[PDB]
């Protein structure tokens, strides 16, 4: 009588039988009952809260669990009759009944765990008996308990599924709990072993997303160990412990240390998947062997059993459900600790960001910083992923090649060096892949600028219909785009052949080729199909070697970028004290020590600094500092803000600080939310201050009410406008201690003289408080309160204007409430506004599944070559599958005739049909990428950018211009490659499912009524995965961009935000967006694992359904080994192309869906600008026009005529219809009720290219593009350069062209137009709107934006070189309308 593991039939031993459920029963009994029932007893003091309905099917439980222990006690004495070590299992099983029917009772896991162990013990004896009822007598063999036996099974059955599945209700009042109805909690709380690893939460999930599309609501609450606080926390500990022991590893170490132990079970895990994933191989070997062992044994008997392949089978499909279950595991236990990662460090560079210093901003550009915020931890994440499997990789390698050793046999290595001489060979394809992506994401980012760039001021552009050369430029940046990405597609291209071909085609024809007959043994089929599989197992370990050392070579960038910026120089607490509120009126308010000395230098004491200085304002005054450029005035403002290390002086603040800088900031949220800036709505004192500093015709300009959103993702708006909210935000902000840097400047000098009296002067509303307002207008001066002049950081003087008065006036003269304070807001909590933006858009459908999106995109791809690619495709998988079948004919022969191969002739023909194979993969993945896919991104750019070139000036006022740029750049690209890639995976997977189906129903013929229904679940699995996952998808991209804009914006108005002291509002904002980040991505990982797992469970039954189909075709006839090797070997490849194929399909889906959008931005249309059948000597008229939008009304009844030769200045109050005129004009708008008559000819007849190019225009603004000057002024090559020589000379900028233009007129230029004054801006306009011959001129905006000599400049040119065309000019000046031969008035509606 044996007593090991195995017998002589398959199946376990009684003994090992009996050995398992002593340790089950062991490991049970001690760890639950020592584990669960102290604990449960330590925290509740034995149940406490009697919280239970107790219903009747926990009873039921108890009543089943005392049955089934009766049953059980029963047995023993039958039993006990022969002296073995059964006594013992009977014992166990007792001990462990009798303690589980208290712990069922206790605790209304462990338990469940046991269950199942013993159920599986119960399965394994009843077989055992029955195997031995098989070999001996009917049913009574072993013994006649076995009829109880099935009873104790099935009791055990039945006890586990009614613990596992119901849920345990609650009486008294259990909905009271659900309170906050915005979002479920998650299920993952409540959800027991059994249930977490087959995901069944997420198959809820996945239903509710099938019925509805997602939104906000649908998508439960993030668990406990997610937010930002808990991990920021935790990450803050681990921190101060590498300030214990400081230095450049310690960021590291404090990372791996806070969460290594999940990283560690992870590794565990992957150990566990490693050891089990080999033994499928030695599974299929012994199953060859024991099939043509038994055709042996039948031979044998015609010449003088099934429980093996049945229980081989069996122990196949347990190998593979154990896989899925430990692989997905681990990937879940992967991506939570990268979720964790990004969470924490995510919220500590924000802190430190905020915290940090303003010369460390000043030694750190914000591209730096933003694109370490958006990159850096991105890498860390992913990284994540690869991390353990470093070490994973060569576990596998050795095991892998030690097992093959043990197979093959001694010195026998001849994969290892064809292994060994490749790898350096994926190295160099990796590195070109690298240098490739690079160099294409630096010439993606150069267009996305010259696209910004123009889409900025395409306004101007429209108006000058400079737009031929711009597209020209455009498509000759898209020749070099389309070759750099067509060597990309072949580099791409070459490393997925090779990745295909190189390992198992090559490896085997190299290794059981030679080394089976040099080692002088027969084939025999044992060898072969178990070294291809291995073979195809080891293809992976050969490209993950290279890949994750070079994100492991990043990760010492992104490690030493995060540790220095980290430790970068922070602030003194101690700069200044914002001592308490002013007390009653007279004492003080500001106060800087006496000789204060501060400086923008601690460490090294650089220059600048300012010594010995002292100030003092009294309660409820104006003050201004007067100062020129550099003269320190900025300087004494950050130093009042407390953003400077003080080195001398006392710095007393009293109540709360209000600042505005002279650069305006703006938050990305709307004008609502910006002007409440986190306060309590207050109607009246809101129309109080819009009413005072702003005007309602500000809030008419914008074309949207209150709640338009900012040009940072919405309308641009002008500088005037930034100022004024700016203003009017600050007003809004009632505070004790006010602080103006200039904001007047960007706003018009007559609307200035309105802000003085109404907000500033003792009218003003904030009269009885400090401020300080830094201006050098003479308005200002006069009316202010006190002046300080200051220069090179040093006060000169000091006083009243009085006492400035009484000496010689040269160095400045001739160079019972107190409104009760503002309110802030509560804090709330805050959704992602973006979603119904574009949910309008999506509202048009709902049912997106017909494929005339697909079939319009294969008209726009040559269909013959897509016929092509899938007869290639086709060609490719017949290739293979023939050298397949062919080597088990081979084998079969080898066996057949005892070592006679025909060695170098099979050779060869394998050698041809491998080869081929990889070939016809190779021209179809190169080739016909080129024909189909650059094709693709050529035409849909071309439509595309021909469409948005001629679109309407209502459609640049009505959509964002962010909008399309960010859709415009990057979903371009996603079409380009990931389009490209996916479509071709899905094919090859496709084909390769079908091939592996069609050669296992080849087999046997009964396999296609196993395949149809799980054919039928795979679809609906499909379905409803993509149905879940594209608005998941959608959900994810819309959460993202949001986090790093606010980082960028909050960047920005670093000072401001400061100033303000919302810092803490500034933090919750940051860590709500991130919170609402992590809750629209957890549930697509988690999607895809239970995806996954439920594909590669499908997987495991499709390979037992063959395995037990074979082996009941071997017991119903004849059967060949090397067909069931085949078939098997084939079975193996199900779980990784289904769980591959299915993704592709869903990114497929995403990347069309992408397309039709940006297709519909390219359905658009225009007026007709082409020729279809004109100055000087000729009168000019309008008569009953009317153009506006169809929305609104400006311009009606209006009859007029000028002759020839007659210059027009046009007046008008605010409001009254200015830039309308010029537009009606220049006939931007199609819209012309009346008649504009030039040259006796109707405009509107003609066209628009034409006239617009026979006008000139100053359109207010001064911002040109980027490159050289002459390509600026003369983009089309009109006239040499000598004319615009003169042009320039007669404007008068012969000292810019002096200073720089060294090596000739080629200077170049900063986009936008920065680096350099407006006022030389406003003269290149001038002197290229001399440079246009035309004779109609407008100008426009003249006295808000000129330092005098630029008016007298301009009118003396306009002057003298126009003498007689015919010029409007919209302006205020008192000299152009006078000297305006007639003067016409713009009225306020006709």
């Amino acid at each position: 009588e044996g007593f090991g593991p195995i017998s002589f039939y398959g199946d376990f031993t009684q003994c090992f039988i009996d050995g398992v459920i002593l340790n089950l029963s062991a490991i049970f009994m001690i760890t639950f009952g020592i584990r669960d029932l102290v604990n449960l007893c330590k925290k509740k003091h034995s149940g406490i809260k009697y919280r239970r309905n107790w219903i009747i099917v926990s009873r039921m439980a108890l009543v089943l669990l005392e049955i089934a222990f009766v049953s059980l006690a029963s047995l023993n004495i039958s039993k006990e009759e022969a002296e073995n070590f059964t006594i013992v299992s009977q014992y166990a099983s007792t001990m462990l009944s009798l303690f589980v029917a208290l712990a069922l009772h206790w605790i209304e896991t462990v338990l469940l765990f046991y269950w199942l162990f013993e159920t599986f013990g119960n399965f394994a004896k009843l077989i055992n008996i029955l195997i031995r009822h098989t070999y001996e007598g009917i049913w009574y063999s072993g013994q006649t308990g076995f009829i109880l036996t099935l009873f104790q099974v099935i009791t055990c059955a039945s006890i586990l599924l009614l613990e596992a599945l119901p849920k345990k209700p609650l009486m008294p009042h259990q909905h009271i709990h659900q309170t906050l109805t915005r979002r479920k909690p998650n299920p993952y709380d409540s959800a027991n072993i059994f249930s977490r690893i087959t995901f069944s939460w997420m198959s809820g999930l996945m239903k509710t997303g099938y019925e509805k599309y997602l939104v906000e609501a649908d998508l439960y609450k993030l668990p406990r160990n997610f937010s930002s606080e808990e991990l920021s926390q935790k990450l803050e500990k681990n921190w101060e412990n590498e300030l214990k022991q400081k230095s450049n590893p310690s960021l590291s170490w404090a990372i791996c240390r806070t969460f290594g132990s999940k990283m560690l079970l992870a590794a565990f895990f992957k150990a566990i998947h490693d050891v089990l994933a080999f033994t499928q191989p030695q599974l299929l070997r012994i199953l060859i062997k024991f099939v043509t062992d038994y055709n042996s044994e039948r031979q044998d008997d015609h010449s003088s059993p099934i429980v093996r392949g049945f229980l081989i089978a069996f122990a196949m499909f347990l190998v593979g459900f154990t896989q899925t279950s430990v692989l997905h595991q681990y990937f879940l236990n992967v991506f939570n600790t990268g979720m964790y990662i990004k969470s924490a460090l995510t919220a500590l560079i924000y802190q430190k960001s905020l915290v940090l210093s303003n010369e460390a901003s000043g030694l750190s550009s914000t591209g730096d910083i933003v694109n370490l915020m958006s990159v850096d931890v991105q890498k860390l994440q992913d990284l994540t992923q690869w991390l353990n499997l470093i070490w994973s990789g060569p576990f596998q390698i050795i095991i892998c090649l030690y097992s093959l050793y043990k197979l093959l046999g001694n010195s026998m290595w001849v994969g290892v060096i064809i292994l060994v001489i490749m790898m350096p060979l994926n190295s160099f394809l990796m590195r070109i892949q690298k240098k490739l992506q690079k160099s294409q994401m630096k010439y993606k980012d150069e267009r996305t600028r010259v696209i910004s760039e123009i889409l900025n001021n395409i306004k101007s552009l429209k108006l000058y219909a400079w737009e031929k050369p711009y597209r020209e430029k455009l498509e000759e940046v898209r020749n070099n785009k389309e070759l750099k990405n067509l060597t990309k597609l072949g580099c791409y291209m070459a490393v997925t052949s090779f990745q295909f071909n190189i390992v198992p085609f090559l490896v085997s024809c190299c290794t059981f080729a030679v080394f089976v007959y040099t080692e002088d043994r027969a084939l025999t089929t044992d060898l072969v199909f178990p070294a291809l599989t291995l073979f195809n197992l080891l293809s992976f370990p050969l490209m993950i070697i290279p890949m994750v050392l070079n994100s492991f070579i990043e990760a010492s960038v992104s490690i030493g970028r995060l540790f220095t910026f980290f430790t970068n120089e922070e602030l003194q607490p101690d700069s200044v004290q914002r001592l308490p509120k002013v007390k009653n009126i007279g004492d003080v308010a500001i106060n800087i020590g006496d000789d204060a000395t501060f400086l923008w230098q601690r460490k090294p004491e650089y220059k600048v600094a300012l010594k010995n200085i002292n100030f003092q304002a009294k309660k409820g005054n104006l003050t201004c500092i007067v100062g020129k450029v550099g003269s320190g005035k900025t300087a004494l403002l950050s130093c009042m803000l407390g953003d400077l290390f003080r080195v001398k002086g006392f710095a007393t603040v009293h109540g709360s600080v209000a600042y505005v800088s002279q650069v305006p900031w703006i938050m990305n949220g709307t004008v609502k939310e910006n002007i409440l800036f986190g306060h309590r709505y207050d109607a009246e004192f809101y129309e109080k201050t819009i009413k005072a500093c702003a005007l309602t015709i500000d809030l008419a300009i914008l074309m949207d009410g209150d709640k338009t959103l900012v040009g940072e993702k919405g309308i641009s708006l002008s500088g005037g406008q930034k100022a004024r909210l700016s203003l009017a935000r600050a007003v809004y902000a009632r505070a004790d201690t006010y602080l103006l840097d200039d904001p007047l400047a960007a706003v018009d000098e007559h609307v200035a003289r309105h802000l003085i009296e109404h907000v500033l002067g003792p009218n003003g509303l904030l009269h009885t408080k400090t401020k300080v307002l830094a201006t050098n207008k003479v308005s200002a001066l006069s009316i202010a309160d006190s002046i300080a002049l200051l220069d090179n950081g040093e006060i000169t003087q000091q006083g009243t204007y009085d006492e400035i008065t009484k000496d010689a006036d040269s160095p400045l003269w001739k160079l019972a409430i107190s409104l009760r304070r503002a309110s802030d807001a509560t804090l709330g909590s805050i959704d992602f506004g973006d979603d119904e933006n574009i949910a309008k858009r999506e509202h048009r459908e709902q049912g997106k599944v017909k494929w005339n999106i697909y079939l319009e995109y294969a008209k726009a791809c040559n269909p013959k070559s897509v016929c092509v690619f899938i007869l290639f495709i086709v060609i490719s998988m017949f290739l293979s599958v023939m050298g397949n079948v062919w080597l088990k004919h081979w084998s079969e022969v080898n066996s057949r005739y005892g070592s006679n191969p025909n060695a170098a002739r099979y050779l060869a023909i394998y050698f041809a049909l491998g080869i081929g194979s990889a070939l016809a993969t190779l021209i179809q993945t190169i080739v016909l990428w080129v024909f189909c896919t650059i094709h693709a991104s050529k035409y849909l750019h071309n439509l595309m950018t021909n469409s948005v070139l001629r679109a309407p000036m209502t459609f640049f006022e009505t959509t964002p211009i962010g909008r399309i740029l960010n859709r415009f750049s990057n979903d371009i690209y996603k079409v380009d490659a990931l389009l490209g890639r996916t479509f071709s995976q899905f094919f090859v997977n496709a084909v390769k499912v079908t091939f592996t189906i069609t050669v296992i129903c080849a087999t046997t013929w009964q396999f296609i009524f196993i395949i149809i229904p799980l054919s039928v679940f795979y679809i609906y699995y499909q379905q409803y995965y993509l149905r879940t996952s594209r608005e998941l998808r959608r959900l994810d991209s819309i959460t993202r961009s949001p986090i790093y804009s606010h980082f960028q914006e909050t960047l920005g108005g670093l000072a401001t935000v400061r100033g303000y002291s919302q810092q803490k509002r500034f933090s919750h904002i940051n860590q709500c967006r991130i919170d609402n980040n992590m809750s629209a991505f957890y549930p697509s990982i988690n999607a895809n694992r239970w995806l996954a797992y439920r594909l590669e469970l499908i997987g495991s039954i499709i390979i037992l359904g063959a395995a037990t189909l074979s082996v009941f075709r071997l017991k119903q006839g004849t059967l060949t080994a090397g067909m069931v090797g085949l078939s098997l070997s084939y079975a193996l490849q199900i779980t990784q192309t289904l769980n591959w194929i299915v993704r592709m399909t869903v990114e497929v889906e995403t990347n069309i869906v992408s397309v039709e959008r940006i297709k519909e931005y390219a359905d658009l249309k225009s007026e007709a600008p082409l020729i279809v059948e004109s100055q000087g000597d000729i009168k000019f008229n309008n008569y009953s026009t009317r153009y506006r939008p169809e929305l609104d009304l400006v311009l009606k009844h209006i009859n007029i005529h000028i002759k020839p030769n007659e210059k027009v200045g046009i007046v008008g109050r605010t409001g009254a219809g200015k830039s309308s005129l010029t537009l009606a004009l220049f006939r931007m708008i199609e819209a012309s009720e009346g008649n504009i008559v030039i040259d006796n000819i109707a405009i509107n007849e003609i066209g628009l290219y034409d006239l617009r190019h026979k006008l000139s225009i100053i359109p207010q603004d001064s911002q040109v593009f980027e490159g050289t000057v002459r390509e600026n002024i003369d983009p089309i090559n009109q006239y040499t350069d000598e004319a615009i020589w003169r042009a320039l000379e007669l404007s008068h900028l012969k000292e810019h062209v002096l200073s720089m233009s060294n090596d000739g007129l080629d200077a170049q230029l900063t986009e936008g137009g920065g680096n350099l004054s407006v006022g030389q801006r406003q003269l290149l306009c001038l002197a290229r709107a001399m440079l246009v011959p035309s004779k109609i001129l407008v100008l426009d905006q003249a006295t808000a934006a000129v330092d005098v000599e630029t008016d007298k400049v301009v009118q003396e040119t306009i002057r003298t070189a126009f003498k007689d065309r015919t010029i409007l000019t919209i302006a205020h000046r008192l000299n152009t309308i006078m000297d305006s031969d007639r003067i016409i008035v713009l009225d306020n509606g006709k």
